[PDB]
């Protein structure tokens, strides 16, 4: 009677540094590396280091036969292999898919980590190719997406969007279609990219069309904050550290429950009638994405996560106040406190 | 700008030993301990064992505020505190709710280690007690449930439901009604037990009411192996190990893709027509549920996981075969290789 598979025990996390980094960077397609501070003298500092070298070695086992290495790379001993490929955030995940750089924003979870690599793993524009795959696209809604529509993969147009989209792998969903059938039920003109803001039904286009790469990001830049985000394990400190101006309005909603759902809707819908307002971020968290984070979240905001939550709070002394209703009702409550 | 929480490193996880455990089931409320095999001389044994013992320090600092304990009790060194507690099984982890304990028979990760204990904490008969809990109760599908209708929390009878609650607290939901208005719902008469099978909507009640515990326990464990079980990361090895004589039958399905869920949907109407039928378990996986795990069954398999599938595996070898569907379709394919 054969059982499931454990660690090994097997240590494939590699040291890089100055005798090794060239050489790691041509063994592997992509390549993940910890920036580092080194363990302070400390008990307490080391087993936080010793922490995330074995979800990292976790990671590495799982991922071994797809060709993604890992690596760690310190801060003062391996300096000059940190000066030399762009790794200034100090304990922070890179990786390098052939080249170019990719940074790190989440969970440091082994379950979170394998999960972003593989989506880096694949290529940065999605086709549309028949009914099937457009519902798929249809339905993305907790993300920006962006689609564009050309004559085939050889336009020099299509070109520039796949360069910006690799500037945005995996985080910004980039899709294509070259079937006049699809742009024709997506509206789409020729080389005409539509902007869907995260839970917009409603898409932006992208101006001067055609548009070159340039632009295409320029665009995305400017549009990265959603009326509506999702706080996700792969992007987490992304989202939270676009505070609006010191403050935050969380909304906390089980979108499996019953009512966390229903006020997921009325959320939707306040979103979508002040989405005109450039101020507003309102960061929706599910409380089942994040479970050894919500005794955290129930004692610190003295709020019970089984219930639909609303609240304002500061994003620096952890502060907060929260509502003890309909879309009009969630608004005025907004109003009164900020 | 103040962030999330991080692992501390502090040393919480405790070396329960024959000093020691007296003294240590005195000072906590539910604790959880890992009975283990020494570390082996070699390197990737101990690295196992130094894993292990870090995803118990991150349980640890969750759970700290709420009263449960972590502990490591040695097989060898520790074994007469192993002797008198009733720790028989090797590498594993029990968990003591007052004096009675509780096997853990899930996925080793703090993840689902956390939400297990979290369970364990709470109550073992859960009320219903108006329309919105009816319709919470009314949803669960994934899991056997047993609900009873009872006069008051002081009925002898539901004393008896209750105790068999207990021995099958956090995994078996058992529910209780004392009023008339959900039992008339329900259908049940005073000091009925109606079992439901895991995704059956037709419940048998339990025979000679009112039932003692043994007489509920008894059946419980006679009705324990559902026609269309789920592989749920708390429980993975006990519905693993429940193989139909050598064989399972397994069903990858993603619940969320539109294609995965409609195969769900056939394959739950499999199961309700050959329930009749004792020597079937078809054993239903979620592959999002299994992050680290979905590129182990894609190449040993040699499946893709992101369609439906249904197949037969070999629990020893890990030999299989899958099909190239009707419910009808579905059956006749299971006739032909079984």
């Amino acid at each position: 009677g054969l059982d499931f598979p454990e660690y090994d025990g097997v240590d494939r996390v590699i040291n890089v540094n100055a005798k090794n980094y060239k050489n790691v960077f041509k063994k592997y397609e992509v390549l993940a590396l910890l920036y580092h501070e080194p363990p302070e003298d400390d008990k307490a500092s080391q087993r936080q280091f010793e922490m995330e070298e074995l979800i990292l070695e976790l990671a590495a086992q799982v991922l071994e036969d797809k060709g993604v290495g890992f690596g760690l790379v310190d801060s003062e001993k391996d300096a000059a292999v940190a000066k030399k490929l762009g790794l200034t955030e100090e304990d922070s995940i890179y990786v390098f898919k052939e080249d170019e750089v990719i940074e790190y924003d989440g969970e440091f979870s082994a379950d979170t980590l394998v999960e972003f690599l593989l989506d880096v793993l694949e290529d940065p524009v999605e086709l549309i190719e028949g009914e099937r795959e457009l519902q798929a696209f249809e339905n993305i809604e907790d993300e920006i997406k962006l689609i564009g529509y050309f004559k085939n993969k050889d336009s020099e147009h299509y070109k520039a969007f796949k360069e910006a989209a690799e500037e945005f792998h995996p985080y910004i969903p980039f899709f294509a279609t070259f079937d006049s059938k699809v742009a024709k039920k997506l509206t789409l003109k020729l080389n005409e990219i539509d902007f869907y803001e995260a839970f917009m039904e409603e898409p932006v286009t992208i101006p001067d069309k055609p548009n070159s790469e340039e632009e295409i990001v320029n665009f995305v830049e400017e549009h990265r904050r959603s009326t509506l985000r999702k706080l996700k394990p792969e992007s987490m400190y992304e989202t939270w550290e676009d505070d609006m101006d010191g403050i935050h309005i969380v909304a906390f909603a089980e979108e499996a429950d019953p009512d966390g759902y229903e006020f997921l809707e009325i959320l939707k819908s306040v979103a979508q009638d002040n989405t005109d307002n450039p101020d507003l971020s309102i960061i929706w968290i599910d409380p089942d994405d994040f479970p050894l984070l919500v005794p955290y979240w129930e004692k610190t905001f003295d709020i019970d996560l089984s219930a639909p939550q609303i609240g304002v709070v500061n994003v620096t002394d952890a502060d907060s106040v929260w509502m003890e209703p309909s879309a009009e009702e969630l608004e005025d409550w907004l109003e009164d406190v900020l």
